[PDB]
């Protein structure tokens, strides 16, 4: 692959001093871009995910507009449950659905052996290699997957939920079957993540997007052990294969209560939502790990000048060390690309003033 | 297995009132689908049939496109003569061939004892169990086999034929050897069909695709007795094994002359080709059995609007009771998947208007 030209994101993830604060945006390849919607109109969502050229184009689109310090591959967390044998659809205006969710323990019988999942996800690896080549070293490419608990919630709920009542009912009423499922997911995730690195990913982010529904007790029993196992096993397999381990990011949305534990779970970077004050987060996690985040995505509805002041304040609170700027969640479909530009530019401008 | 969610097909097969007319399509897993051709490119035809995962994938493909009310397992009728010890190939662009067909009575000596055939077809049962699990109760799964006479025609002709002259020459010149062969086939078919149900099939279709070459006299002597024996013996063995018998469908293509007899042969459903007017078929078969069919597959070359009108007319002629919609034969390789979608949608839409 082409030599990396701008490695600021990686240096920051590993905890090194940089000349400025690197920035990227969750969902930067997304519906807020008119050109995303155009390229997406040609096929259905999961079909787009299976086309290396389409995924590469979507990944590059934001970089053509903004000097972001990282690219994230276009894919979806739900490719893993699909590869395990569950049917998944994208419903117009209503998002992902599994028409036949897991509701009893016997439903685990229809899943594939997790060791065969990476072979079913060859299309993602093709997308990653292509995108890594076409990026031509401009910035690093991030691979990703969903965390075991978050994937479990989709598999049991059959889609999004405001309470995760059915998935939590599995934790309380079916604890053994829940651990069985979480282990199947972990065992599928590890070879998939390793495969993403072999294919060219230079960093990995694990999305625990449904962390906040669990309190500390359930999170410690059912989410954390698997988050830890994913990082430990990925690094081990990469070492055994003769490859350089990559920095790994854990993002647990609404996971304020788990920050201390997440900073000791074997991830270089802990991603934060917008509800945690940066100074308090720095207290919980300590001085080694790098923090990523955490601007309220809705702040991008403010004027460009107001976005600038909000960024200044955020950066002052995090400080220049051990920090990658991002939003606290993904960009929303109705946001203005110019305001996204204003966010990127302000991070770069103020972080330089905070150093020089 | 997972609880069945949409049982409309089964209720219709058993003669019960439903909210709408269920529809499926012969050869719905077929070459008209670009994705079928892709998954089929990886192996030879009979090798595909021996891979449970490949058969499951092919079975599910049409369901991802269309809300069909049944799935039919991907396999072939010719697995039975192969399991009896005959070598069979799939010839590019020319279809199935037996390079050493049965031509004299002494050729029966190389066949296996029919009681061992089900043990040779374990791969089909594996495909069925897997597909039943992965369908996750969405719709019922249909198993199938060729009828004795139709299988005999392939074994003697060595492939397709426009006249069945060699196979009919056996009926007239070698009647005893013909009955011997037909009995061997029946005795192989019964344990195979029973095995398909044990493995998870929820209905069975027997394809008498070469019925029309026989007139009434030959059909009554050489095809009908074996069609009757298959249904009687399958139901008996299922009862003896403690299992629920499934609805059985007999499809005798170009079998206009046998409809009355076929309705008294122990099958819940009689499938019809497109040359029989639905109202005349209802007259021959009477008021108990369910009819399945019968749209000219070539009608799918018409525009989507024209397909809608043809479906309306077909459904008006059959009436809402005792009816499962299908084509009058399998889908052809050059048909447009969108037009197949139009057929499925029109059945559902008009059959609801014909009730409410
Ligand atoms: C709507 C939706 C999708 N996929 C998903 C949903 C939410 C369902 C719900 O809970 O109701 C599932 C999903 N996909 C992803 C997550 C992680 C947490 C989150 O960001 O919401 C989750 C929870 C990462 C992603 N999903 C996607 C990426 C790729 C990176 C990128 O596109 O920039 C990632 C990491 C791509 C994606 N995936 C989808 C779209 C529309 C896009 C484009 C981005 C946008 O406009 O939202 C479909
Ligand atoms: C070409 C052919 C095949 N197999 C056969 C032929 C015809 C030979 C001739 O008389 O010249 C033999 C066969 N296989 C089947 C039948 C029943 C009658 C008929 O449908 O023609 C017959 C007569 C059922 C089937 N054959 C198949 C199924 C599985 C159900 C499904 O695939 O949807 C069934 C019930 C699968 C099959 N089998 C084959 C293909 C290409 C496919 C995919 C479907 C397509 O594009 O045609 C090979």
């Amino acid at each position: 692959f082409p030599e990396l030209k701008n490695d600021t994101f990686l240096r920051a993830a590993w905890g090194e001093e940089t000349d400025y604060t690197p920035v990227w945006c969750m969902r930067q390849a997304g519906r807020y871009l008119p050109e995303f919607r155009e390229t997406r109109a040609a096929q259905d969502f999961f079909s787009t995910c299976r086309s290396p050229e389409a995924c590469c184009e979507l990944t590059l689109q934001p970089l053509r507009r903004f000097p972001l310090d990282a690219a994230i591959i276009f894919s979806d967390i739900l490719v893993v449950p699909q590869a395990l044998g569950m049917e998944v659809t994208m419903v117009p205006g209503k998002g992902p659905s599994f028409p036949e969710p897991l509701r009893e323990e016997q439903d685990l019988e229809r899943l594939r052996d997790p060791e065969v999942v990476a072979s079913e996800l060859g299309y993602v690896f093709q997308a990653i290699t292509l995108t890594r080549q076409r990026l031509a070293g401009r910035v690093p490419l991030i691979g990703f997957a969903g965390a075991p608990w978050t994937l479990m919630t989709y598999m049991v709920e059959g889609g999004g939920s405001s309470t995760m009542a059915q998935a939590k009912r599995w934790l309380y009423q079916r604890p053994q079957a829940s651990h069985q499922l979480l282990r199947i997911l972990t065992d599928a995730l590890v070879p998939y993540l390793v495969g993403q690195v072999v294919a060219g990913a230079q960093a990995l982010q694990l999305f625990e997007s449904h962390a906040g529904h669990l309190g500390p007790q359930l999170f410690n029993k059912f989410a954390l052990p698997y988050i830890r196992d994913v990082a430990k096993q990925v690094k081990a397999r990469l070492r055994e294969a003769g490859l350089a381990p990559v920095p790994m990011i854990i993002f647990a949305k609404d996971g304020h209560f788990a920050l201390e534990e997440l900073a000791q779970a074997g991830y270089e970077v802990v991603g934060l939502d917008w509800t945690v004050a940066p100074k308090k987060a720095r207290e919980c996690v300590g001085k080694t790990v790098t923090l990523q985040g955490n601007l309220d995505p809705c702040a991008l509805y403010a004027s460009e000048e107001e976005i600038g002041q909000l960024v200044k304040q955020m950066l002052d609170d995090f400080g220049p060390h051990r920090y990658i700027a991002n939003l606290g969640h993904g960009l929303y479909p109705d946001m203005d690309p110019e305001h996204v530009g204003a966010f990127v530019d302000a991070v770069h401008k103020h972080s330089r003033l905070l150093r020089q």
